[PDB]
């Protein structure tokens, strides 16, 4: 009559989603995180309908109501050239049939953190998790606190949601493959709303944002720039994908030079108008984040089936594509659903079923996102005008954003169990069949 004891390593977006999913489905959760995750860092996170579908269930709608101010109200993407001329209005009516969110990462973390505490997730901040182990009966980790004290923590299995620099990953894949640089990076930041207000030369950016979030894209030679608003103009954010061969580290903390962005855009006719807004980014908030191409791992689940990698620990995606967080939320939902269907006496089965459901779909999104990183969409803008051909269409694919991962898992669970127990390949239908073979995805 004892609950499953879930251990979670890392409380980024995916670890918090895994904690909420597991706890709402009746399992005990003790989550560990090394940092103060409430600190204001990073810029905005987008969540598409495949993620909001999952989030809508949490607390019988409580989290969705907390996130309602952040529901995307853009009806179109406005695509501009280097003169600022509007070339194409790309309709978002289908993409936005169901809710999407756009909000500062720190606000999404806060909302998820508060709900996790409310529903009884046990959270331990200031803990670096080390040295996982497992056998046929259980798993354990070492909780290392900042005073150097070590505490053993035991559970039924370990959820490794510790991000792109996951140290848990080597417990599954001890020989790490190296991501290769795409040759591109992304400048990105929030704008300081206060100083943005009160700049008369930036007043244009507020037009209509109380009714429809701004979603402007600009294509210049060497730059793909987006300017967005959310929550009725309370927040403005921007990014700029650009060529960069420097040896940049993929972290969200390093100093970046705002003058590099000014130099890139000031030589084109629209540059001064864009800078009228972007100049109000706080200097220490400029991030220049490299767009690295990570190869799918061979698998996500450990030898005894009591550790699983999810989120960016399993399938890091660049922030340039828009499915990174949403796919990690699908990991959390499928894993928790699979655990609930398998039960405490079949934990390894649960993790292996979740891996079989998630792997090909997550890997397809990952491999397609490599093309956005390498700039395949770009053309010579002296000759071509940008249009829908140049917009990475991953956030526009119905097969991604229309998907209901929980319903899929419930309907397919016993078929996946049979594939796992009979040693047969499971052919998931949560991605297009042509895609899996076209991309060279190898089933686990
Ligand atoms: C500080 C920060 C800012 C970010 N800002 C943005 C942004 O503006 N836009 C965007 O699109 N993406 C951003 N990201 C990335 C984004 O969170 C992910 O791409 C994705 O949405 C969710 O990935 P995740 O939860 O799997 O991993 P992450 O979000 O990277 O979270 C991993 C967590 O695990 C913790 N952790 C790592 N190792 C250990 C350990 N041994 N023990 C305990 N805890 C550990 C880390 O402290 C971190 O909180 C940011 C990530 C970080 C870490
Ligand atoms: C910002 C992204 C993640 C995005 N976020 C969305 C949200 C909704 Cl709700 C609908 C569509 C999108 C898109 C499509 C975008 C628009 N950007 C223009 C330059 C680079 C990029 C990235 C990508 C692109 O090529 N396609």
């Amino acid at each position: 009559g004892e609950e499953v004891q879930v251990i979670i390593v890392g409380l980024g977006i995916v670890g918090l989603a895994a904690a909420i999913e597991c706890r709402e489905k009746g399992h005990s959760v003790h989550a560990f995180e090394k940092s103060n995750i409430l600190k204001s860092i990073g810029d905005c996170i987008g969540l598409q309908s495949n993620a909001t579908r999952i989030i809508k269930r949490w607390g019988d709608g409580a989290v969705h109501e907390a996130l309602r101010p952040w529901i995307v109200s853009s009806k179109e993407i406005r695509i501009h050239n280097s003169s600022g001329r509007l070339i194409i209005r790309q309709d978002l009516s289908e993409v936005c049939e169901q809710p999407n969110y756009l909000l500062p990462r720190s606000e999404l973390i806060r909302v998820m953190y508060e709900h996790a505490l409310k529903i009884g997730v046990e959270i331990s901040l200031g803990v670096e998790v080390c040295e996982p182990s497992e056998d046929e009966e259980g798993a354990s980790v070492v909780a290392l606190t900042r005073d150097g004290e070590r505490q053993i923590v035991r559970g039924d299995f370990i959820i490794c949601s510790d991000g792109v620099h996951s140290k848990m990953r080597k417990a599954i894949m001890p020989q790490p493959v190296e991501p290769r640089p795409s040759g591109y990076a992304a400048f990105r930041a929030l704008v300081d709303t206060e100083t943005l207000k009160g700049d008369p030369e930036a007043s244009w950016v507020f037009e209509g944002v109380e009714e429809n979030d701004r979603f402007d894209v600009f294509f210049l030679s060497g730059a793909q720039i987006a300017l967005q608003s959310c929550n009725k103009g309370k927040v403005f954010s921007w990014f700029c994908i650009h060529q960069d061969t420097r040896n940049l580290l993929d972290v969200w903390t390093s100093p970046a030079d705002p003058n590099e962005m000014l130099d890139l855009i000031k030589v084109w006719p629209i540059g001064q108008r864009l800078w009228s807004v972007i100049r109000h980014t706080q200097p220490q908030k400029f991030i220049n984040y490299p767009l690295l191409n990570h190869k799918p791992l061979d698998h996500w689940v450990s030898s005894h089936g009591r550790l699983i990698l999810i989120g960016d620990a399993a399938h890091p995606l660049s922030p340039a594509a828009g499915q990174g967080a949403s796919q990690g939320i699908e990991d959390a939902n499928v894993l928790a659903t699979s655990l609930s269907l398998a039960g405490r006496q079949r934990v390894s089965l649960a993790l292996h079923v979740a891996e079989r459901i998630r792997y090909a779909r997550a890997s397809a999104v990952q491999l397609i996102s490599h093309r956005v990183n390498e700039g395949w969409r770009n053309q010579d803008w002296d000759a071509y005008e940008p249009n829908e051909q140049n917009i990475a269409s991953l956030p526009l694919e119905t097969w991604i954003y229309g998907h209901d991962s929980q319903a899929y898992t419930e309907q397919e669970f016993e078929m996946v169990v049979r594939a796992v127990q009979e040693g047969e390949e499971y052919h998931a239908t949560n991605l297009p069949d042509k895609l899996r073979v076209q991309l060279g995805i190898r089933n686990v």
